[PDB]
């Protein structure tokens, strides 16, 4: 049985994109793995979070993740900074790879681009997010489209240490769904929807109610053409919302094209509000009785525990290997 | 009674640089303050260290710290790997810096220039080196003068949590030897001596031999003038063994200026060579007495439990200032 890690910030509430894209995967890929879930709010902090949102976004996050169906007894689900190796390998990491090739990630450039001063921990994001996942021995990775390149720098980590110290890294690989892999923004179709956009238009998180979605859906930006067809270079926005609707309903693109032969945006737009709002409903129903209840805790504790063990004990090889300590 | 920190990287065996401009302060310092000293092994790899070599770095510079006179009971020694809480607290540091400010320091700019890849860890060192001073609300930072920089960025590391959060820091200040803050090197007399120097001829360690003493002082470049007598810019080679012979006899400058009227740099710097062998001799000896005992091990287990005590503690407040965890 082969091992799987991933992580979703606590920057926000998870959005559709982050549904569409993993969360939706983890839930069927814990019955055939070893699954490790994890809520990396070491990674949040790497821009600024008022504290007391940080706090609730964690138990939100751990709501979130059960309430769409991930069963605590079948995945480990834990809080980032519950385990101390994840800082203690991603120092060493940091050691590994060079400043120049965390220049060159693209998020880090897209993240900090017309900013005058981003954070150190901005710059040094991989390092801590390869440590997450090769501290367990990972072989898969479920991520987005956008995280493809940082597992590539994760990989050549991984070799890295191994070839200067001695094999002791699994090397991972990204699964990366074929369809969803990167839902856009509905303001804006040439960018990715981010549960951290500053534009609350711009996403659906899970926690949206009713009314919010049927708004956030009837403004999204569309072209004047009045046709509803797939096409990723003229109509990027319809061809965004035909790939959500598509994806969340079973029906095909083209049924969908059908189905909406000589059909305006405007019933197109109210349909697929209520597509999305009856797919969150059971989510947010479970998501309230684990937000009233302190079993969310003990979940977290156990995955805590269980995490520490694996991770605690990589660490010390790997403090053995590098000449570490004693 | 304040608190006082100070570390030493296990990057090599310490100089007598190491020790005028640091470590012997340390030895008077445990008597009148609470004090923790660190073998900072975290800092070390932040350029390569050969594992089987750093290992046994990290158990001889122990030995210096007991053998030049720091007593287990006066003083908190141990090892930085050990506590998990520094690599824990330079996370969250290192979301508090900024790269701007990083890249300014003279450390790194030294340490990285006409180098083609360089670490990230070498970027983002102070934030670790903050990180140990700040977990232990330490008062007083007796370092050498090329470490000012660092102490400096460490108070605004603190304030900026302090108003960005909430007051938990106390704010350092670095205290610097008037004299011998900055030992240059014997054979590049405009650079200071470093016990990572490529060229062993540029430092005495605490270990070196008789013979290897002799010889490395007596290759110490100099001038042509003939003259001992004391000038930075225009006699540097002389003018630094002047210092290190007067911080070690006791004797002032201007006694040894007269003590050498009319003599030659050949007699001086045997004499000096014979000043250093005997003031390393009883060190050497107690030096041994620890590297051939377990008793050494025992000094830094209990030096490792009494400093996580106090900074997971730390590490707990800072979290909940940032909104981490639970
Ligand atoms: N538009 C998106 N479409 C599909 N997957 C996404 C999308 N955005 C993020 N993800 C995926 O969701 C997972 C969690 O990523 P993350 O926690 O960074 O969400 P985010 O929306 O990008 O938040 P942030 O803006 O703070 O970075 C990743 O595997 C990531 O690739
Ligand atoms: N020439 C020097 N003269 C006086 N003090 C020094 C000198 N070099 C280092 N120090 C002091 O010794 C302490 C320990 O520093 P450190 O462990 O970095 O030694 P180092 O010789 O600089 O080794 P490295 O070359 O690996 O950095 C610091 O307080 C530092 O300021
Ligand atoms: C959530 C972030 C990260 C934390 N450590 C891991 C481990 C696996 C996948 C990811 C992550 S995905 C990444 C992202 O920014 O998308
Ligand atoms: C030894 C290094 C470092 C590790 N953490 C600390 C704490 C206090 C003083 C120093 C340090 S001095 C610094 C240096 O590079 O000189
Ligand atoms: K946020
Ligand atoms: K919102
Ligand atoms: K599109
Ligand atoms: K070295
Ligand atoms: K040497
Ligand atoms: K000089
Ligand atoms: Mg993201
Ligand atoms: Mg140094």
């Amino acid at each position: 049985m082969k091992t799987i890690f991933s992580g979703i910030q606590p920057s926000g509430v998870i959005t559709i994109g982050n549904y569409i894209g993993a969360l939706r995967q983890f839930v069927e890929l814990q019955h055939e793995y070893n699954c490790y879930f994890c809520i990396v709010d070491q990674h949040a902090i790497t821009v600024w979070q008022d504290p007391h949102e940080l706090r609730q976004n964690i138990r939100r996050l751990a709501a979130l993740y059960l309430a769409v169906g991930i069963d605590p007894t079948q995945a480990t689900l834990f809080i980032q900074s519950e385990v101390p190796a994840h800082a203690q390998a991603a120092w060493m990491l940091q050691c590994i790879v060079y400043i120049g090739e965390l220049e060159r990630m693209t998020q880090f450039k897209e993240k900090s681009a017309g900013k005058e001063a981003v954070s150190a921990g901005l710059l040094t994001y991989p390092p801590l997010m390869a440590a997450d996942i090769l501290l367990y021995n990972t072989d898969i990775v479920p991520v987005g489209e956008d995280q493809k390149q940082h597992i590539e720098l994760t990989r050549d980590l991984a070799e890295r240490f191994n070839k200067r110290y001695g094999e002791l890294f699994t090397i991972p690989e990204a699964r990366i769904p074929k369809v969803g892999a990167r839902i856009m923004s509905l303001v804006d179709p040439t960018k990715k929807m981010s549960k951290s956009d500053p534009n609350p238009k711009a996403y659906i998180t899970l926690l949206d109610d009713a009314k919010t979605i049927e708004k956030k859906i009837k403004s999204a930006v569309t072209d004047s053409e009045g046709t509803i067809r797939y096409d990723k270079e003229a109509k990027p926005g319809i061809s965004n919302l035909l790939n959500i609707y598509s994806t969340l309903s079973g029906q095909s693109i083209e049924e969908l094209e059908r189905q909406y032969e000589g059909k305006g945006y405007g019933v197109f737009k109210a349909d697929l509000a209520q597509v999305v709002i009856e797919t969150l409903r059971p989510i947010q129903e479970r998501y309230h009785h684990w937000m009233e209840s302190e079993e969310l805790d003990r979940v977290l504790d156990e995955g805590a525990e269980k995490a520490n063990r694996v991770a605690s004990e990589m660490v010390r090889k790997m403090e053995q290997a590098m000449g570490l300590g004693r």
